[PDB]
């Protein structure tokens, strides 16, 4: 056996599984990531206005308060580069790169029923074997593309948000983006006072409020850092991770007026989750309430836009629902003299040719670069990529032909010594929060294996299909569900995501181990 565990990944989840077996457990450990350096989406994703929705000061990790102390808080929210930054400060501190093997992606993990341990292969046919494999693969993968007839043909920039090169320019250029969601909103308000002309193509006009990113005095990062322990504490009694005041208050319940004060506060303030879940109780809830939420929304967007035909355009016509956006001036963008907005729902894209976009009403719009403002696949994507292979040969895509699925968003039947970090039905919240929360809980399973001598860890398929079933009933109470969101697993009817909250994650999964890890089959 070459090492006590196997990670796959060098993000916020693989960087901790790393410290957290490697440094605490005291375990022979090596992590694997395609990557040529650590940070994991925070690499792959550097885009014009790449930017988080979490606060600055709470989208990190927790457990290091040496590293809380130290870090930079420069504004509200913090920028790609500034995460990967973060992330790389981590990985020096704690002196994690030597057990990472970069520019190494894993082709198949199959476990070895005879000796309790996987199988790993790399993609240059190394192989290694480890009694566990931690899958740290992240919630979100890149969602490739059905081609547009003749992309092949275009002559000019073609560039794509999840690839994003360096040294772009943009002055002088007539430039395009396909797509107007989380990604496209922050590119296109980056990037259009600095091209000749934007045109943007509109499949799904969608809702956006104020990001609010101000930069932070000394004065404010000062006393953040000597409140740190009760922000943390917030953060764990909380349903969404986020430091919100979250609302119980239902939306209907207070009057017109004091219900717009609200609504405004919250806009002023800045923040998505904060707009949805800060304002009032029920507004993911109730039909009444969401349309309320809505409608507060477009009439920002009418009193922005002054051009009352581009404002209809831009205007939404769905529930107000999925992962909330904020921007940092993207409505405005609009006003401006050298942007053009394409309703490609209207009036679709149907070629590429040489130089241009062609829409349905033969219109040619000619560019010298082309942006694709890309989605995201849910998070089995990055499963379906691996050949992994559990109990009997099994191959976890055939597994979950008929959906993914899992035991506490971690373990999934079958796959004995496998612990997923974000793994299918996991909550919904904070990112890093729910992180330390899933490592921490592997970690003390796995330390627990170790002083006790057992050596294949399962969940059982009853225990699995309870977990479906409670974030089933949590799920269908809200209009998520009704909203098909692609993020959350609408293209795999489901949501997969554990919708009860950081709190009541926390609670669930500490019955568990408290209980002697009930649900889990634990062998010698
Ligand atoms: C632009 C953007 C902004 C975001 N902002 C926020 C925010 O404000 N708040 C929040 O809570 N969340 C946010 N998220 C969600 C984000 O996914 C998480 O916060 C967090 O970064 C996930 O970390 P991770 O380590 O779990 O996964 P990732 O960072 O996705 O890391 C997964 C890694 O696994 C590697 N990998 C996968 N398959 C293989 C393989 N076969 N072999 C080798 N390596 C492999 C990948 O290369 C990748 O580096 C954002 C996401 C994006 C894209």
């Amino acid at each position: 056996m070459d090492f006590d565990a196997i990670i796959i990944g060098a993000g916020f989840g693989g960087l901790y599984s790393l410290k957290k077996l490697r440094d605490d457990l005291n375990l022979k450990v090596r992590a694997f990531d395609r990557a040529t350096e650590v940070g994991g989406t925070w690499f792959w994703n550097q885009y014009p206005g790449a930017l988080s929705d979490s606060e600055t000061h709470l989208y990190c990790y927790s457990w290091d308060k040496e590293l809380l102390q130290e870090m930079e808080i420069k504004r509200k929210y913090i920028s790609q580069p500034d995460v990967l930054a973060y992330l790389k400060r981590v990985a020096d501190k704690h002196d994690l790169r030597k057990d990472i093997q970069f520019e190494t992606g894993i082709r198949s993990a199959y476990f070895d029923e005879e000796n309790s341990f996987w199988n790993v292969t790399t993609e240059n046919d190394e192989k290694f074997t480890a009694r566990f494999l931690i899958t740290a693969l992240g919630p979100l993968s890149a969602p490739n593309l059905p081609k547009i007839k003749g992309i092949e043909t275009f002559k000019g920039e073609l560039h794509h948000t999840s690839r994003w090169p360096k040294d772009v320019t943009f002055s002088g250029k007539r430039v395009g983006v396909i797509g107007t969601g989380w990604v496209g909103v922050q590119v296109i308000t980056a990037i259009a006072s600095q091209v000749k002309h934007l045109t943007v193509f509109q499949r799904s006009a969608q809702y956006s409020v104020p990001i609010g990113n101000v930069v932070m005095s000394e004065t404010d990062v000062a006393k953040i850092k000597e409140n740190y322990d009760q922000i943390w504490e917030n953060v764990w009694n909380s349903a969404l991770g986020f430091g919100l005041n979250e609302s119980t208050l239902p939306t209907m319940s207070v009057s017109a007026e004091e219900r717009d004060k609200i609504f405004e506060e919250a806009w002023q303030e800045g923040g998505g989750f904060r707009f949805m879940f800060e304002t009032f109780g029920d507004i993911a809830v109730d039909e009444t309430a969401n349309i309320e939420a809505q409608n507060f929304i477009k009439k920002k967007i009418s009193e922005i836009v002054k051009d009352p035909f581009v404002a209809k355009k831009l205007t939404p016509t769905d529930l107000y629902a999925c992962k909330p956006l904020c921007d940092s001036g993207y409505y405005e963008i609009f006003n401006r003299d050298n942007v053009s907005l394409e309703d490609v729902k209207a009036n679709p894209i149907v070629e590429i040719k040489e130089d241009c976009v062609v829409t349905a009403d033969g219109v040619e719009h000619k560019l010298d670069m082309l942006i694709c403002a890309t989605g995201f696949d849910a998070v089995d994507g990055s499963y379906k990529r691996i050949d992994i292979r559990g109990k009997d040969g099994i191959s976890i895509k055939d597994h979950w032909k008929d959906g993914p699925n899992s035991y506490l968003g971690m373990m999934v039947s079958n796959f004995p010594n496998m612990f997923m970090v974000f793994g299918p039905n996991t909550p919904l919240a904070n990112s890093p929060p729910i992180i330390e929360t899933q490592v921490e809980w592997i970690a003390d399973l796995i330390g627990y294996a170790e002083d006790h001598q057992i050596n294949q860890i399962e969940a059982t398929k009853d225990a699995v299909d309870n977990w479906t079933n409670t974030c089933s009933d949590i799920a269908n109470k809200t209009l998520f569900a009704k909203a098909k969101c692609e993020e959350f697993g609408a293209n795999v009817n489901t949501v997969y995501l554990y919708m009860g909250g950081l709190k009541e994650y926390r609670n669930q999964i500490s019955e568990v181990s408290n209980n002697n890890y009930k649900g889990c089959l634990l062998k010698q």
